[PDB]
């Protein structure tokens, strides 16, 4: 129990399930958006040369 107030973290059971959903989309998301500049930048890189 001084080990779980040492961590302080609530890690309440709808917390963690909602916690890991939203901050594994944000993975997901933030994994498309670099994909879409890297086709842009390539598509860029195309123009110039």
């Amino acid at each position: 129990l001084q080990e779980m107030k040492d961590i302080g973290v609530q890690a309440d059971a709808n917390a963690e399930m909602r916690a890991r959903e939203r901050r594994d989309r944000l993975h997901e998301a933030l994994s498309v958006n670099r994909s879409r500049v890297n086709q842009l930048e390539k598509q860029i890189a195309f123009c110039e040369a």
